[PDB]
């Protein structure tokens, strides 16, 4: 950086230099009227050039050397070191005329040499190196630099309620290691020249989006003093002599979103007075980016770590055969004492190069079943996020049943390192529901999981996890999409009949549906029935299609599972029977809804056509009874597990997201 | 694109084809209980491969081959040719059972193919190819790809006052040019299919960024009728069989802007009709993407064409001299009989491969000043926009005296090629004025100039173009920046008193200031105005440090015009004598405002001066008297001109921005 700085006609100019800049610097205008030519003279820590139209040459600390005076010849001076001050740091003019040797005037500039750099981990490994050049800006990929920020979401302790990131103090020490360190560096003499002060700031816009905190070690005990923020854009820096390290701790208060990229920036600058009633003028500034975390969510396939699950303490048989399933794994089972684990939460998490977390998000309160937010999983690494509408009324499709994430799939020559989210919605032109805009804006800000609508509006509930699932094929890095099929279902009820059971009864065990004698044969013959079914079967065919299209799969990459649907007065599908694919997925273990089909020689015929088609890729099925506690089944879920699990190994800041 | 078609139970399935896709058909959820195999026929125009686990066969029309009935074993259908109709395209498929080859069953799929193409001039030559497979993106350089539009705001005819944008109406042909085609091109029998429909449609984000228009030429005479746009979201489209196509012409109703990128969508899809109440299945949909090209700036170096002058109707010598100067080139002089053309209009231009035309931006209204925009040039081929703050008080910061443009130019290895605005601000923590907020984001959305803030606080006015500006270097490609500088008329001062001129006196032939008697001497001696100026030069190094940086200049690449101010109440410079920066520039022509400097040897020194440092570059200097009218001047500029130039040769659409 060339920085100006002129002489000043007869005057000793005194200047702070920053290191890894250097100085241009007239002598032309500072002549006295009538003098020819000059001399300079300069101390040892500073370099002298002389400029001629271009042209440099390195000028002794004291030679007589003489140069004419012109406005296209200046001195050029550079320093590569902090002055001590001991340090006369000088360069000297004097000014000749025409005839005789003894010089008529002089000008000078005396320097005062410093280093100031505000320091970051630019490239992600943790620690913060010295003054990385390319600290200023922020770039995706393995070769990407720039800091990375965690909204720090989570909770230290209980006793103040709220998220750690809305209180402007800090209660606790733990809070320091989700935040970011930044430093600020210092060499030079024991005090600034009069008139120069160094001020940390931000902008408005920014000041909501951060907070920054210094750790001070007074007299009785550690303390955190918050220097920027909601409120507070600036804060002037106490100089330390010497070589002097600030530290500090900065936290990000808002995650990614519709109006927010979620870079933000912090600058120091070294301010010089002028006069009173005369703003400070930024002599040297330098700055440094943080891109703040997004939210990330799991696919099936990752490796499980706590299986939730909420249901009266009555379901005697859903909640042995839960904790049977999770035996046959390392995973830990939490149960509450009602769909809303499942409906109200999902688990994602965070991550930066220092640390992560994982974070629920939570789903939109509707004023009618959900008054009040989950904040309950509120904890240490345990974060808290929610987004709620102004204007927009909610629908049963921003129940998190309805938010989905696929495995990592390649997609036209384009990876998705982490998946590709997955949300239900209407088609453009039927005047159907849709998630909140508030929540789809969150979700698209996110980036890093390029969110897909897929059509959801055709089920009563509207969840995409009524209809489809993944799993992973054991033994390999592959995976499977498994979608409920309506012509699976038809196709195997018209076997059984043709093998005589056409009297085989539905339900078995639920003596709320008994009076009802549903069988294979009243099935079959329910004409209108069919036809919803075909009808449904159209509207899994259009998803099944956009999956592919936008997850790259082909017919290898699916199973079909047989599904039953009646439809509603809105011409809407509701579940016949329970919905086979929502499934709990433990790596290869799967526990799957219990379907209670037609019992052909004592099994259920679904039950066995589902292991037929599953247990042939290793995949081991337990299938769970949710309903029984209840005696019917009327296409409503009464419980609900959720799976938290491991986070991608693939860092997210290593993935290059569409422009 | 493949797409799920799969055979209904013992039935016969109409479906349409949409070239350009291909159908994956399930035959075994089709198949009747106990049926073991199938046979298949299909007509001539249809390719049918049997597919068994992802390995394929082609099939020939009639053939009596079976093959086994198994859920992984299905059919790929594929046309490349639309339907005649005529057209008997079908795929029977026979089932038989264990027993005897009569078969048991059928199952049957009868196709209509038609080409549906939505197609845009993606490849930038002005003319629309068919179904450029990119003109669903839309990418930057030269060989970048997808559509451009043009903001439709110049104005046909004078009936209608407003720019034609702003109507849903089209009043005249010519704005057909201003538009940008799109075709819907299709080929078919002589009608579609029972049950199917045609719809283009838009988001309704976008409604209020373009509007559609197709040309009817029913039988009194040519007419456009609007199909999208405010309050349009969609059109049914009358199909025509045979090889049809539809015309359709699209306008841009919104510049880039905060929170609009400039890119819109335009869709088609077929729609397939279920039932009553039941949405319609858009069974495809071809999507093409427009960008609305971007307002531009001109840099002095670009080729005038016409110079805008306003004035007073007596001021002679300003209108003389100005019409020699004009006459000294190719331009047209303009006049209206004040320094609103300077400080209310910037001329920029928009374009497109097709056409583009010059574009006003009109500086926002202050209620106290401007109660009014300045409409009067809106025209046709001669557009307009504007932009007014919503909460926020405008300031002297908001003329477009503070607006200007670089010329091209490299920095740190990145080009330019438009060059950078340039517009004027105050320091970070000074809380000083600054341009509003609506107008600077709306000229970083245009992107392509890559906006630079300078300090121009320190004056009065405010205004950048009070202290820099550009001229070419004649015979070369090159330019130099021109700043003010204070130091260098106290040097010239200071050698003319020296020489014995120290009594020569200022404003000569102004008799409004010929009591102040202000002499060389008079200006030399006083110490507060040395102490201002010495200021004043800070701050304009403060921005010669900025515009070398952010345009990557060197020493050589500047000259200093002497240049003196005299400080205000405000601690803010006015003008002490006009000053010579702000000066019209025809190419090797440069007019510069008449300083009224002192005179020795009857010629103004500063006029000399000037002529000395410029005229050796091969620049012709002309100086203008504004002022004489006014029989004094006191810092401010009565009159005002700006020059409308031809656009940049370099295209905007080959520009790489950064991210
Ligand atoms: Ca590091
Ligand atoms: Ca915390
Ligand atoms: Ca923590
Ligand atoms: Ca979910
Ligand atoms: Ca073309
Ligand atoms: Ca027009
Ligand atoms: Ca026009
Ligand atoms: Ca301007």
């Amino acid at each position: 950086r060339e920085r100006t700085v002129r002489l000043q006609y007869g005057s000793r100019v005194e200047a702070v230099y920053v290191l890894g800049t250097y100085l241009w610097t007239d002598v032309y205008s500072a002549a006295p009227a009538g003098a020819q030519t000059f001399s300079l003279k300069h101390s040892e820590h500073v370099w002298v050039e002389v400029v001629r139209d271009g042209e440099a040459e390195e000028v002794a600390t004291n030679g007589k050397q003489r140069w004419l005076l012109s406005p296209s010849t200046t001195l050029r001076v550079t320093m590569s070191q902090a002055s001590t001050e001991a340090s006369s740091d000088k360069v000297t003019v004097n000014y000749y005329d025409e005839e005789g040797s003894i010089p008529i005037d002089q000008a000078g500039l005396f320097l005062t040499a410093i280093e100031i750099s505000l320091d970051v981990d630019a490239d992600r490994d943790g620690v913060v190196e010295k003054n990385n050049p390319k600290k200023a800006s922020w770039t995706w990929g393995p070769e990407g630099q720039g800091a990375i920020l965690l909204v720090n979401c989570d909770r230290e302790t209980p006793w103040l309620p709220k998220e750690d990131c809305r209180a402007e103090k800090v209660y606790s020490k733990e809070d320091l290691k989700d935040m970011s360190q930044m430093i600020l560096r210092t060499k030079g003499p024991d005090r600034l020249p009069a008139g120069y002060e160094i001020v940390l700031y931000i902008s408005m816009s920014d000041s909501d989006k951060v907070g920054v905190f210094y750790v001070e070690n007074p007299f009785f005990g550690q303390r955190y003093i918050h220097i920027l923020g909601r409120r507070k854009l600036y804060h002037v820096v106490k100089y330390t002599g010497g070589s002097a390290e600030l530290l500090f701790f900065v936290e990000g208060l808002c995650f990614p979103d519709e109006g927010f990229s979620g870079l933000v920036s912090i600058h120091v600058s070294l301010l010089e007075y002028m006069a009173q009633d005369i703003p400070l003028t930024p002599i040297f500034t330098d700055t440094v980016i943080f891109r703040i975390a997004p939210w990330i969510m799991t696919p099936n396939i990752l490796p499980p770590v706590s299986v939730f699950v909420c249901c009266m303490k009555d379901n005697y048989l859903f909640l042995k055969e839960v904790k049977n399933l999770v035996e046959k794994t390392n995973c830990e089972l939490k149960v509450c004492f009602d769909r809303w684990i499942q409906d109200e939460i999902e688990f994602g998490y965070i991550e930066a190069p220092h640390k992560g977390f994982p974070v629920v998000l939570d789903s939109p309160r509707d004023g009618n079943l959900k008054d009040f937010p989950v904040k309950e999983l509120l904890g240490p690494d345990f974060g808290y996020v929610t987004r709620e509408p102004l204007f927009e009324s909610v629908t049963s499709l921003d129940s998190f049943g309805n938010l989905e994430v696929s495995p990592p799939v390649t997609v036209n020559g384009k990876t998705y390192p982490l998946g590709r989210i997955l949300i239900g919605s209407s088609f453009p032109l039927s005047g159907g529901r849709r998630m909140t805009k508030v929540v789809r804006d969150f979700l698209k800000a996110q980036q890093v999981q390029a969110p897909v609508e897929l059509y959801s509006d055709w089920l009563t509930v509207g969840h995409v996890d009524e209809f489809m699932s993944f799993v992973p094929i054991p033994g390999t890095k592959k995976f499977l999409l498994l979608m409920a099929s309506t012509s699976a279902c038809y196709k195997l009820f018209r076997e059984k009949q043709k093998d005589g059971h056409g009297e085989a009864i539905m339900f078995k065990g639920l003596g709320g549906m008994s009076s009802k004698r549903i069988t294979i044969n009243k099935i079959l013959s329910n004409e209108s029935l069919v036809q919803e079914n075909l009808y449904f079967q159209r509207c899994l065919d259009w998803n099944r299609d956009i999956l592919k299209k936008e997850l790259g799969l082909t017919e290898q990459d699916i199973i079909d599972l047989p599904a039953l649907f009646k439809m509603d007065e809105d011409h809407r599908a509701r579940a016949f029977f329970p919905n086979m694919v929502n499934m709990i997925v433990l790596d290869k273990d799967l526990g799957i809804p219990k379907p209670f089909g037609p019992q052909v020689e004592e099994e259920c015929c679904l039950e066995m056509h589902v292991r037929g088609l599953l247990e042939p890729l290793g995949l081991e099925c337990t299938f769970i009874d949710d309903i029984s506690a209840y005696h019917k089944f009327l296409g409503e879920v009464h419980c609900g597990t959720n799976v938290r699990r491991k986070p991608f190994t693939f860092k997210w800041w290593h993935m290059v997201p569409s422009r």
